[PDB]
């Protein structure tokens, strides 16, 4: 009776273990699913009053579901809210109402093979040279998901790109920073790495992951969820600050994996009890984190154990160098516009200037 959607890159088996712990106490079975594009499927099935009871995604998507009336306002009392970091409640704050439970805070870091690269580059600019050392050996410096703007954004933003100008605890949807000087420098650098054969326009999550995990590439760009598979692989890896660009620190967009309750769910009390009293506990999170690391968890008591982990220290350091995603409805437009921008600039279909121009138009209008 309890159906959960969570993306395929997350700890869905650990989450089902927490769902067994629930069935044990309530008699209610939990069905964890990981459909493709589920963030895209949700507004379509919830808009007809359909979908899962609970949906897990980064908080960025949630402003849009909320103002469309697809998410239940959640009702944690103040004692429960005191359990979690204040900024993680900020992330799910839409129009002044809490619209999801925050689970974990995610930032991309640089992941490097210590065997091939004992001292990883401090800069983007030294990557070309390193690539030339590695190639001679049949290996490459760096492979990461080029298809999703999330992975390329840290670089576009370094020298001054931004999504929506942040004013007073607010956001201006007419002021988009996707087509400024810093955005152009950033995307030009990425396009120049592809042009000079240091990376390939067609590299995706799976391709990049298999290459790093097999030891074919010295580095990758990835988040906490990815470290379990690296642990299984026998690559000896470090988790560090992203390269700087033009002497500036890469600025990843920071996501707070969050759990929304479908407004059409006839099981809202069950969903509440599951999220508060099973998932968001030291035991629940550890069942999930054990499956695929979550990053810096929202739950203070569990985060203090995780915080000592140097991979977590470097995750939080990249997070502090980047920006919390907006949750406003306009984010999916912003993301679709930067997706096409980067794809088209990588492939040659548009120059950097004309790609970022059209993204600016599509992000803001
Ligand atoms: O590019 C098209 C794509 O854009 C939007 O997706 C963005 C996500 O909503 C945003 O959270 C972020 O997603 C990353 C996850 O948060 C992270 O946990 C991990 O799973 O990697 C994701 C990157 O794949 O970034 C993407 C931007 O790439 C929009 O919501 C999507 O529906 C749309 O298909």
């Amino acid at each position: 009776k309890l159906v959960i959607w969570i993306n395929g890159d997350k700890g869905y088996n650990g989450l089902a273990e927490v769902g067994k712990k629930f069935e044990k106490d309530t008699g209610i079975k939990v069905t964890v699913e990981h459909p493709d594009k589920l963030e895209e499927k949700f507004p379509q099935v919830a808009a007809t009053g359909d979908g899962p009871d609970i949906i897990f995604w980064a908080h960025d998507r949630f402003g849009g579901y909320a103002q469309s009336g697809l998410l239940a306002e959640i009702t944690p009392d103040k004692a429960f809210q005191d359990k979690l970091y204040p900024f993680t409640w900020d992330a799910v704050r839409y129009n002044g109402k809490l619209i999801a439970y925050p689970i974990a805070v995610e930032a991309l870091s640089l992941i490097y093979n210590k065997d091939l690269l004992p001292n990883p580059p401090k800069t983007w600019e030294e990557i070309p040279a390193l690539d030339k050392e590695l190639k001679a050996k049949g290996k490459s410096a760096l492979m990461f998901n080029l298809q999703e703007p999330y992975f390329t954004w840290p670089l576009i933003a370094a020298d001054g790109g931004y999504a929506f100008k942040y004013e007073n605890g607010k956001y201006d949807i007419k002021d988009v920073g996707v087509d400024n000087a810093g955005a152009k420098a950033g995307l030009t650098f990425l396009v120049d790495l592809i042009k000079n054969k240091h990376m390939n326009a067609d590299t995706d999550y799976s391709i990049a992951e298999a290459a790093f995990n097999k030891g074919e590439t010295a580095m990758t760009i990835n988040g906490p969820w990815a470290w379990s598979n690296i642990d299984t692989s026998k690559v000896n890896y470090g988790v560090t600050v992203l390269p700087t660009f033009k002497g500036q620190p890469s600025k990843p967009f920071v996501g707070v994996l969050s759990a929304g309750i479908n407004a059409a769910s006839p099981n809202k009390e069950l969903a509440k009890e599951f999220l508060e009293n099973y998932l968001l506990t030291d035991e629940g999170l550890e069942a999930v984190n054990k499956d695929k690391p979550l990053g810096a968890v929202a739950l203070k008591s569990y985060e203090e154990e995780l915080a000592k982990d140097p991979r977590i220290a470097a995750t939080m350091e990249n997070a502090q160098k980047g920006e919390i995603m907006p949750n406003i409805p306009q984010m999916s437009a912003f993301w679709y516009a930067v997706r096409t921008a980067v794809i088209n600039a990588a492939s040659g279909r548009q120059t950097v200037d004309e790609a970022l121009k059209d993204a600016q138009t599509n992000s803001s209008s």
